[PDB]
Order: C-alpha cells, then structure tokens, then sequence
C-alpha cells in the first residue's frame, strides 16, 4: 500500500527508535481541503 | 449501522469480487469541506 497517514500511527519521534529510515508519508486529507 | 466511507475499504474493483452489489457510501467529510 501506498503509505499514508491513515496506514500508520504516531509515537515517540527519529531519535527514539534504531532502525527507523527516512521517508515521507502521504496526507489524502490535503488535497480534499485544497479543492 | 448506515455505510459510510468510514466503514469500509477498496481493493481491487467490482469486476474482482463476486457477489458485490451497487449501494450507496456516504461520505462524513464532504459536508465539512462543503462549509
């Protein structure tokens, strides 16, 4: 699945958790406010 | 309980699962961005 922010959840933050990578989850609401 | 986009998902299309009907979903954020 594309992953976005209804696929995941947040807790705790980069520098907490080893093995965490860099990527960029998807926000659907944005578009739904910008049209 | 009535259908609401929060009370199902997609995957795949109609042409997939056998036995799907046409009904209606409705959708609890289209009248917040309607405001």
């Amino acid at each position: 699945q594309i992953i976005t922010t209804d696929n995941t959840f947040v807790s705790g933050n980069c520098d907490v958790v080893i093995g965490i990578v860099n990527n960029t989850v998807y926000d659907p609401l944005q578009p739904e406010l910008d049209s």
